[PDB]
DNA sequence: CAAGGCACATGACAACGGTGTTCAGTGCCGCGTTGCCCGATAC
DNA sequence: GTATCGGGCAACGCGGCACTGAACACCGTTGTCATGTGCCTTG
C-alpha cells in the first residue's frame, strides 16, 4: 500500500502492518499491535496515513454498529462487498451482479441521477458456533 | 404507540411527533422541534424513550456519515430498506427478495449460521439539480 | 486519592492502577495498561483524571529528559524528592533539609521573593551496571 | 564559541546573536531576533546550530515549564546552577556545595554507579513587585 | 474565507489577517505579522490553513522568482490575472479575452484535450522610482 | 555556445550535450546522462555552466511545480513562450503579439515603469490518451 | 593566478508525535407521581 | 351488611447537572531533497 506523500519509515512501517493482517481492524488497535511489536509509529500518524490510504482507494473501510471504523487491505481491487465475523474479524469478498442491476433499477425507477449502494452483510461462523 | 413502560403525556408526546414527521431526524432536531412545539420534555428522555422504541422495531435507525443516529416510523411494519436523500430527507420504502435470496446464498455457501443484512443506499434527489 | 467531582468507575478505575504500581509512568503508557488489564477507559479521561489529581496534590508529576510528563503516587504526603533510574523505574524518597536551606539562603541574598525549587536527582543502579 | 563545522557566517551570526543577549531564549525566538537585526537565518539551522552548541558545552541548554527548551550563553566556564525568573527570564547563576555534596552521598548511600544532577530555582526578582 | 474543517480561533485569527491585508504575503511573512498582532498561532497551522484555503480556491497563491509562495485573498471572484510589484507586494486584478483566446487556439492546433494558462507580469511599482 | 569563462572541454562536452537534446532536462538529469556518457563532470561544474549560459541568454528556463529549474537550448533565439507536456515534455515555441501589446498597454495605463512577464502555459498531451 | 571539484552545509515545506479541544450520548440522585389498596363512611 | 370513594404509600417515572470517548486540530521540533560555500589543487 504505496501513500502518495514522500517515502518515510513511518508510511512504510504502517503498509507493512496492513499487508500482514487481514482482518478489519481499527485505528487504536493498529497503533497497539504497531506498539507492541516495535516499529513505534505515533497515533496521529497512523490516523493520517490510514484516512489518505483510504482517500486513494488502497484499503476498505467498514462501519461497525457501534460507531467506530476498521481497515483492512483487500486482495483484490474490484469492486466488492463483504462477509465479516464480529466474533472473529474475518472478511472475505463476495460480488453479485443481481444486487447492481437492482440499484440502478430502483435508481431508474426513482429517477435519481447517480446512487451510491452501501451493502454489508453480518454473519457468525459455523466454528464460532461449535465450542 | 405503546411503549414498554407505563404510558405518559411525555412518550405520547415524543410518539405523535414521530408520526407526524416523515423524515429522518436525529434526537437532538427532534427535540428541539419538540421544544418549539411547546411541551417543553427533557432531553435525556428523548433519548431513553427513542432508544426503547428503536428496540421495540417501531421506528428503524440509520447512522450517517457525521455518526449521529436518525430516527423516524416506517409505515409498513414489513422489513424493507430505506432510500434517503442528503438534500431532502425523502424517505422512501423499497424491498426486494432478490437481495434477500443473494445473502442467504452466500450464508448457505459460507457456512454462516445466521446472517443479519443492513443495505442502504444513498442518492441525489431528482429536483435538487432543478433550480 | 479521592476526586473533587462525582466518583465513578472510569476514575476509580483509575485510582486502583496508579496505587497499583511504583514506577513513574505516562498517560500513555498508563492507559496501555489500564487497556490490556480489562478496564477500558478512554485517553482523554486518563489525561483529565492524572491533571485533576496532580492539581489536588495527590500524585507527583515529572518530565523525562525527551519532556514527556511522567506520574507517580507516592507513599509519603510530605516534602520529599526524588532519585530515578530510567533504566528500571524504580523511584526512592530522599528529603534533605540542606537543599532547602540553601534555597533560602540564594533567594535570601539575590532578593527575591518566593522560591521554587525543581531538584531531581537521575541516577543508575549498580545491579543495571552489572551484565 | 567555537562550531565543530567548517567556519561560516551562518555559525558566526548565531554565535554573535548569542553573546549579544543575557536572557533564556528558545531558538525560535532566538531567530525572531536574528531576523529583526538582519541575520536573514533559516529556522532550521538555529536548531541544528545551537544543538551542536549545546553538545559542544559552550551553551547551557534549559526546559520551560510549557516543554520548549531555552538557551543561553553563560560566561562561567566551571559548573553551575541558575536562578531564572519567569516573569523577567534575568538569570542569575550560583553554585553551592551543598547540593553537590548531597548528591554524592545519595550516591553513595544507595550504590548507584553514576549520576546526573538537576537543580534549577524558579523565583520573581525585586521589581516584578516593585509597580 | 472558512475553512472545511471545524471552525476555531486560529482559522478565524488567520482568515481575518487575510481580510486585512491587501499586499501579497508569504506563509512565513504572515506568521510573523500575525505573532506581533499578538494573535499567536503556529507556523505548522499557518501553513496548513493556508493550503486548505488555496484548496477550496479561496485565495490565490502566486510563486516568486525565489521559488517561495504568496497568497492574497481577492474580492473577484471571477478568474482574473495579476499584476505585482516585487518592491511592493501591491498586486491588481487584471484580465484580458485575447489571451484566453489565444490559449483555446494553441490547444486546438496542437489538439491538447485540455490546458491550463499561468500568466504573470512582473512590474516596477510607480512610486519606487519616485524618491 | 560561447562561455564567459576561459573555453576548456567541460564547457564544451556541456554545450553538445544540451546541442542534442531538445526534451527539458533538470541539471541533476544533465549529469547523470553526461556521467553515463562517461565524460565524469563534477555536478558544481554544472551547475556553474548552466547559469553562466541561462545568464548569457542561450537557454530558456521554466520552473518545475516541486520547484526544480530545467533547462533547454531552444533553437530560436527570438523570444518566445513554450508549451511543454506533463509527462512527453516536448516544446514547441509559440510567439504572439497580442500578449505583448497587452502587457505594455496595461503598464501604460497603470504607469508601471518598466515590465518583465512571463508566460507559460500546461496542457495534457494529445497522445497521451491514447493507449 | 583562476578554474576545477570535492565534502559538508543550507532553508523553504513536508512530516512527525505528545497533548488538547469538540460535541453527540451516558450515568445517577434528587425529586414527582402514577397506581393500588385499605381505611373510613355513606347507603 | 353492602357499597363507593378518599387517602396513604410504594415503586416506579422524570430530569438537570456532570462525566465520557472516538475523531480531529494543535504547536514545537525533526526530516527530506534540490542547491549553495570554504577550501585544496592544477591548468
Ligand atoms: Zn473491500
Ligand atoms: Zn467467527
Ligand atoms: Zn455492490
Ligand atoms: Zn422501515
Ligand atoms: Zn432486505
Ligand atoms: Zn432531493
Ligand atoms: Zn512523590
Ligand atoms: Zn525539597
Ligand atoms: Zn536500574
Ligand atoms: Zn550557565
Ligand atoms: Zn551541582
Ligand atoms: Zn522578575
Ligand atoms: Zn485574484
Ligand atoms: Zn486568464
Ligand atoms: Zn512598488
Ligand atoms: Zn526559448
Ligand atoms: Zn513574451
Ligand atoms: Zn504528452
Amino acid at each position: 500500500p504505496p501513500v502518495k506523500g514522500r517515502a518515510t519509515r513511518q508510511r512504510a512501517a504502517v503498509s507493512a502492518a496492513l499487508q500482514e493482517v487481514e482482518e478489519f481492524r481499527s485505528a487504536q488497535e493498529l497503533h497497539d499491535m504497531l506498539k507492541h511489536k516495535g516499529d513505534a509509529v505515533g497515533l496521529t500518524t497512523v490516523y493520517r496515513t490510514l484516512q489518505s490510504l483510504a482517500d486513494a482507494g488502497e484499503v476498505d473501510v467498514l462501519r461497525t454498529a457501534e460507531g467506530e471504523s476498521v481497515y483492512r487491505r483487500c486482495s483484490t481491487g474490484d469492486h466488492h462487498h463483504h462477509l465479516v465475523c464480529r466474533a472473529c474479524g474475518k472478511a472475505v469478498e463476495v460480488e453479485g451482479p443481481a444486487v447492481e442491476k437492482w440499484a440502478e433499477a430502483i435508481a431508474a425507477e426513482h429517477g435519481y441521477v447517480n446512487v451510491a449502494h452501501t451493502v454489508e452483510i453480518f454473519g457468525t461462523c459455523a466454528d464460532c458456533a461449535g465450542a
